[PDB]
């Protein structure tokens, strides 16, 4: 007597490329070309005036290692001039950076000339001076998010501008002033040694460097912030504090996308940009890093901060769990909010198809991903299995994974009972393998009926093996916020898979969530090893009417 509710589809939203979440992003420092010849050895008729930047310059990132700092092994390797530098290297105050989970500012060479000649020996590339990146890079995009209407995150920012040897810009030295490299924060006479709190001798310092802070409204995804320029302080100087811009974001899963307004007028190169997306990372969001690009092009800018602790209540806005079908343990899955999409090295896998469940491959190189995600009428969650292909078919990998999107602990419904109906994946390891696979066989398949009393605060559930009349496994748990705990046992007599004993399973910890706008969703996994008695399991289920 029970079907799916009828529930309006998620809205599907296209982002503009520098709109998409990445865990980091960089862009080349520009220089401008002086050679005086093309590559086919004629004279240009004028030098190069420019070099400009570009969306096309605007990389994506990611890798997973940190204190690899982006390209300082490719600048030490090619370097004639052991001046390499980065802006957490520690080596003066403002680049004294304690962030835990977040890495941004820049990395380069400070002298570096690079001189392309063709074939007939004419240069047609001559470039020199400061090369690097300016970057951030993040790590452990954030699964929940601190409650309250205004959190403070400090930290710093940092920018390239273009080249146009028209530029006239004061407050930048020789190094890079748009004439010949991009003016930078690299090169920008600003405070760099003096820390906040000193006098010399009459002149407070109050800040270093280049200097951001946010405040974060978490509970209605809503963020400002601001970005300061801390001049140069002397004993014949006293420091000029500037506000280059105002920074406005909403904030979408862990992610925020936004405007940067410039706060003085006629400046040629920090202008408005209308395309700012950063994150949040660390477990609990501790940490914020995010880039824009002004909308004239003139300056690509990125910027990192910390908040000061937490010590703070968190509320859960992702599950997204790889669980490894050798090892029947668990890790972390990158994911932005949308549960749909499966992120490997920096490549979004997009889970959803025409049929219930459906089968994605693609080659991440050098590996060759399978994803089998289930299912089409859950739109806030999704679950299945990912292995690596090697040849066809040795499997290598085999795991499965759950994502979802959690529904708001202030939208969870207040009671009372509802029944929940869906399917799942799983291996049994005993002596045998037993496994179960994902269909829309309601009477006979792979059946998962969970019972969920919001009153009783109370979820109960049946996983049942294809044909079974009773189920295999079942679950008690408890809800608490806008997910559930608990545990799941088979009966005592176990279940057969006659040689060996049937799989007895008792006290499995069992994680669980609720998806969607009002939890018309839920899923969760456990897993146990033991030798012998293994098991990992996937599930999700649907909210039913009548």
């Amino acid at each position: 007597s029970y079907q799916d509710e009828e529930t309006k589809k998620k809205t599907k939203e296209e982002l503009d490329k520098l709109m998409e979440p990445t865990l980091g992003v960089e862009a080349k420092i520009p220089r401008r070309n002086r050679a005086l010849a093309d590559k086919e050895g004629n004279r240009k008729a004028t030098p190069d005036t420019t070099d400009e930047l570009s969306e096309a310059q605007i990389m994506a990132i990611w890798n997973e290692n940190i204190d690899e700092i982006p390209h300082l092994k490719e600048l030490n390797d090619k370097t004639t001039s052991g001046l390499i530098y980065h802006s957490h290297d520690g080596k003066q105050e403002d680049k004294k950076r304690n962030l835990q989970y977040v890495r941004s500012g820049y990395v380069f060479d400070e002298s570096y000339s690079e001189i392309v000649k063709n074939k007939n020996g004419v240069p047609y590339i001559f470039k020199n001076g400061i090369d690097g990146y300016i970057y951030y890079l993040g790590t452990s995009p954030s699964k929940e998010l601190p409650k309250g209407n205004k959190v403070t995150y400090k930290g710093t920012w940092d920018f390239t501008s273009d080249v146009k040897t028209s530029y006239e810009l004061s407050g930048f030295s020789d190094a890079g002033n748009g004439k010949n490299v991009a003016a930078t924060s690299i090169s920008d006479n600003v405070n760099r040694d003096h820390k906040v709190g000193e006098k010399l001798g009459d002149n407070e310092v109050k800040g270093v460097a280049h200097s951001s802070e946010f405040a974060v409204d978490f509970d209605n995804k809503k963020l400002t912030g601001s970005l300061y320029r801390n001049g140069y302080i002397n004993r014949n100087k006293a420091q000029e504090v500037t506000k280059r811009y105002s920074i406005e974001a909403d904030i979408t899963g862990n992610r925020f996308r936004g405007k940067a307004k410039a706060e003085k007028a006629g400046d040629p190169i920090f202008t408005d940009s209308n395309y700012l997306e950063g994150g949040f990372y660390g477990p609990k969001a501790e940490e914020m890093a995010g880039k824009f690009f002004t909308n004239n092009k003139s300056l690509f800018a990125v910027f990192a901060a910390k908040s000061e602790n937490g010590e703070t209540t968190t509320e859960r806005i992702i599950d997204a769990t790889k669980i490894d079908l050798t090892q029947f343990n668990a890790k972390e899955l990158n994911n932005f909010g949308d549960a749909s999409v499966l992120i490997i090295d920096g490549q979004k896998i997009d889970l959803a198809g025409v049929n219930f469940k459906n089968s994605k491959t693609v080659e991440i190189n050098g590996k060759t991903m399978v994803a089998v995600a289930c299912c089409s009428n859950l739109e806030y969650m999704k679950f299945g299995q990912l292995w690596q292909k090697e040849g066809k078919q040795q499997v290598k990998d085999n795991s499965l994974f759950l994502q979802g999107e959690r529904t708001a602990t202030d939208k969870m419904p207040a009671g009372g009972n509802y029944k929940y109906v869906g399917t799942w994946d799983a291996l049994v390891s005993k002596g045998t393998n037993w496994i179960a696979e994902a269909d829309n066989n309601r009477e006979s398949g792979y059946r998962t009926e969970f019972d969920v009393n919001f009153s009783d605060k109370k979820v109960n559930g049946k996983l049942f093996d294809k044909g079974g009349v009773n189920p295999v496994f079942t679950v008690d748990a408890t809800i608490n916020g806008n997910g559930f705990i608990g545990s799941a046992k088979t009966s005592d007599s176990g279940f057969a898979l006659s040689q060996h004993g049937n799989a007895v399973f008792s006290d499995i910890k069992v994680n669980g969530g609720f998806y969607g706008p009002t939890a018309g969703e839920l899923g969760g996994q456990f897993h146990h090893k033991s030798d012998n008695g293994s098991v990992g399991a996937v599930f999700g289920a649907k909210r039913q009417i009548e």
